[PDB]
């Protein structure tokens, strides 16, 4: 497996729920980057160096993902709820002495990120979310068209062992097909082959796949219920926010986030749903300018 | 594989879209029975003998299912649309000299049946649909709760080869889990083990699994569009109709099925029966009685 982060160290960070793995580089104000599904921290390999010019950049594997430990789940999928993941990553950041930091997330990591901002806004100076709407909004939008487009939200959330059993027959094909399907190009050409190998190796492990299903089960149930409480309470994120999204993938995303946050700017980028790899120069530029 | 219709004949019926396999028994008015997913004609084995006491019973494998031929599909999934399946089965019935007949369908076969009644009502004396609402009605109900409870409508409709690839690793496990999960009890006890082996063997063929995926792809697209045209036009089935459904099945999930069917048909009756989604196997005496009384 290739080292795709020149000048970055490798850290295992202890928490009460298990170790969080991170690549760490740069100096200056602290910036945490959180990947999503079906990827690992290495999805930031194209943009993290530009960020590390100006920030101390911490590129973490989500709880249960990549090389992070996998806490044992339960009947409500608790450690893979975004609330729980946010609490664990707040603990990890405290181990480094970071109790107020900047945060950017993509996909599931962006879900952790806006949940973190709702639950513990004092932890964040600035927030970026990439290629997402709140989990509540996806579910509110779930008609025939959406059930077909984002079928994996219901499929991966089916009670165990249904998706686990299916995913084990040929995991390489499934993860490579998802990676390609969600890009503008519809193939693997936006990715570094070395990064695809990281994703494939992670996805090849049945325990790692079970975590992903627990993540989507949380997304269908507890995450949705947490979001619903905020909607009903009229809670809006007060942290300055940036919403970025691939125009060919979230997509009016800024209209949606304005209902969820009181200080948000945003922009589409010509890309599918893997912005930091499909449009790394654009994405890095927007993030550097926002966080500075 | 076992003979579950002892005494019944067999036919391999030619049509422009491929052969239809059927077991044929009894004597009297013609009655066609159409199975669904993930099953074959043998799911009628517990009610078919009783019906054969009063009707000429034709127990057919759906186009692409069981031992019927599997036509090559196309970009619109045409031969596995319920419109096309109904045309094909109309041809098959004509080969037998049946141009006006009674019809009962279950699950996908019931979808073929109500589409048949919408496109070609003159072909049916009476119609029974088991364990279903119209395809349009399931999609209209699509929200979070529904998407989570009936995931396979969207899963199996994903573009090929995604579900085919997933189902190929351990097909026995998936189909046996579907059969058990959709029964009242949640196990395989409602089935004759010999019938389960018919279902398992069919599902073990990748070409048969591909057909099933095409069926659900049609169900997500062309079948839905066909249904949408009829309900937006206010078209109702004029053929006298019976709707039966298992109380624990998904046709009675977020709907009162008879009220749904009254939107689609101008002369409909029906009733729930205590059962999951496999009425003719889970509640055979009750199902057989309802059908005999209705078609008589
Ligand atoms: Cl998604």
């Amino acid at each position: 497996l290739a080292d795709l982060f020149p000048g970055f160290g490798s850290e295992w960070i202890n928490t009460s729920s298990g170790r969080i793995f991170a690549r760490v580089g740069g100096d200056g104000p602290p910036l945490l980057l959180l990947h999503g599904f079906p990827q690992t921290h290495v999805m930031w390999h194209r943009v993290a160096p530009k960020l590390a010019e100006r920030f101390k950049v911490i590129v973490a594997d989500l709880p249960g993902y990549g090389w992070s430990d996998m806490p044992e789940s339960d009947e409500q999928h608790t450690p893979y709820t975004k609330r729980a993941m946010a609490k664990q990553l707040i603990e990890a950041m405290e181990q480094l002495g970071h109790v107020h930091f900047a945060l950017a997330g993509h996909d599931r990591g962006a879900r952790v990120s806006y949940r973190l901002a709702l639950d513990s806004p004092g932890r964040l100076s600035k927030l970026a979310v990439l290629d997402i709407l709140p989990t509540y909004e996806y579910w509110q939008r779930m008609n025939r068209a959406y059930a077909l487009k984002i079928y994996h939200w219901s499929f991966l959330a089916q009670p165990a062992p249904l998706p686990e059993n299916l995913l084990g027959g040929d995991p390489d094909f499934y993860v490579k097909a998802k990676l390609a399907s969600w890009t503008r190009a519809g193939d693997l050409s936006a990715f570094d082959p070395r990064a695809v190998e990281h994703y494939r190796i992670a996805f090849a492990d049945p325990m790692r796949r079970h975590v992903m299903c627990e993540d989507y089960r949380a997304g269908a149930y507890a995450d949705f219920e947490h979001d619903k409480i905020d909607v009903e309470a009229g809670n809006k994120i007060p942290v300055p926010m940036l919403a970025l999204w691939g125009a060919s993938g979230a997509q009016t995303p800024l209209d949606v986030w304005r209902k969820w946050a009181s200080d948000v700017q945003g922009a589409p980028i010509e890309s599918g749903n893997f912005l930091p790899e499909e449009a790394p120069d654009q994405t890095a530029e927007a993030l550097v300018r926002f966080f500075s």
